């Protein structure tokens, strides 16, 4: 069935007395004090969660919306996120959160995002900022009910529009331009002029470009209605790295990859089509390090909350013509000394790779790509533009090196650190 941007209108989620008042309502503080973040347990959401504490000052308070049956069973599901097998990353987060840290038990798909009216409240009247991070970022069963999806993302704007106005960061993905022209395609557009209708399946599920759609169409229409600042940040592939050890986003593309050529042993000589003369074409994949990530979404997004009016998106993607694509992880894997060699007939290695991935223990096949099976060579970032995001993390200086800062190209340490951490997760 087909739903249509015209639809996702605020009168059919909000009531109108708060919509009315938020048109006369004081544009936002641009201090930076309290800030809500949903989805905190996430690959993504527990990287912000230290992003957002060392942006926050001592008198900062940063509030956590997590689902639980109690704030103590919430709290205790977010403490265990950073006592995972490093040491280093409890020390930073107890350090980072000490005092500064509230977890709330609720649900952002619920009315008052499952909370008491006390709290609801306290949160609309002392929130700068709210940060909507993805719970699944990259998924290959990404199977999310739009629904719930988008009741959420008005649940989150109500609080956002109730007594204060709030500067709004959303986390929304790449894949929101999967079936639109790519001169299009831009950080500039309106999501509704340029993506007016979608779809979902027979039981109201919609993929991951839908899901995050629908998302941006309801945040512009909180920018038209009522002048919410916000920003947008439509993330490409994110890849584990290593600040910390151990932390992996286990459903997506690439985690299960590295894992399938490393079980099996077995890789293609070129992933992509090869020239006239047979030979492997210079390639770029795009992915980012989750830190980067994380640090430009908190970076970017907080600073709205300085006094930056209007509605920006940044796309959060790796854009260098650096000749960094997957042959060049494999090569890597394999200069590491890891046992995995390559098939020179694009074909044969796909016969070999499949039937060897059914031949793996039931967990490994599970978690292989195994599953994702439907094809050919692929064929070659310069796709989708990066102008505004690109800027933006010059100019705020996004990332270790504050003299030339940039967005980082993938390197080999990146790669490596998928095959240790999958061993440490036992599936290697």
């Amino acid at each position: 069935t087909e739903v249509h941007a015209s639809d996702l209108t605020l009168d059919r989620f909000i009531d109108a007395d708060t919509l009315a008042t938020a048109v006369n309502l004081p544009g936002p503080s641009p201090e930076l004090r309290t800030v809500l973040l949903t989805g905190a347990t996430g690959f993504l959401g527990r990287y912000l969660v230290l992003e957002l504490l060392r942006r926050l000052d001592v008198d900062g308070r940063l509030i956590c919306l997590v689902r639980a049956e109690s704030d103590e069973d919430a709290r205790r599901r977010l403490e265990k996120t950073f006592d995972s097998g490093d040491p280093e990353l409890l020390r930073h987060f107890k350090e980072l959160a000490a005092d500064r840290l509230e977890v709330v038990a609720g649900d952002k798909s619920e009315p008052d995002l499952g909370l008491d009216q006390p709290m609801w409240r306290r949160l609309a009247e002392t929130v700068d900022l709210i940060v909507d991070s993805a719970a699944m970022v990259n998924a290959f069963p990404y199977h999310e009910l739009f629904g719930p999806n988008v009741a959420g993302t008005a649940e989150l704007i109500r609080i956002a529009l109730t007594t204060k106005l709030k500067p709004f960061t959303y986390v929304s993905t790449a894949d929101v331009g999967a079936a639109i022209e790519p001169s299009a395609f831009t950080e500039d557009a309106d999501i509704r002029v340029i993506s007016p209708t979608r779809t979902v399946d027979g039981g109201w599920a919609g993929g991951y470009g839908t899901s995050k759609w629908a998302g941006e169409v309801l945040l512009r229409e909180a920018n038209d209605l009522c002048a919410l600042p916000v920003a947008v940040f439509r993330c490409g592939m994110i890849l584990a790295d290593t600040s910390y050890a151990g932390q992996l986003n286990m459903s997506d593309w690439v985690t299960r990859m590295v894992l399938s050529l490393m079980a099996t042993g077995i890789a293609p000589r070129s992933f992509y089509e090869p020239d006239s003369e047979g030979n492997r074409q210079r390639a770029h994949f795009d992915g980012l390090p989750v830190t980067f990530v994380a640090e430009a979404i908190a970076v970017l997004g907080a600073r709205v909350a300085s006094s930056l009016a209007g509605f920006a998106t940044y796309h959060v993607m790796n854009p260098h013509d650096d000749g960094i694509g997957l042959d060049e992880y494999v090569d890597w894997l394999i200069e590491a000394g890891y046992p995995i060699r390559r098939i020179d007939d694009f074909a044969e290695w796909l016969q070999r790779f499949e039937a060897s991935l059914g031949a793996l223990p039931d967990r490994q096949r599970r978690h292989s790509v195994l599953p994702m099976l439907l094809n050919s060579q692929r064929l070659q970032g310069c796709s989708a533009p990066t102008d505004r995001f690109r800027a933006a993390v010059r100019a705020a200086k996004v990332g270790s090196d504050k003299d030339n800062p940039d967005i980082p190209h993938v390197s080999a340490p990146t790669i490596i650190n998928y095959v240790t951490n999958l061993q440490l997760l036992g599936l290697l």
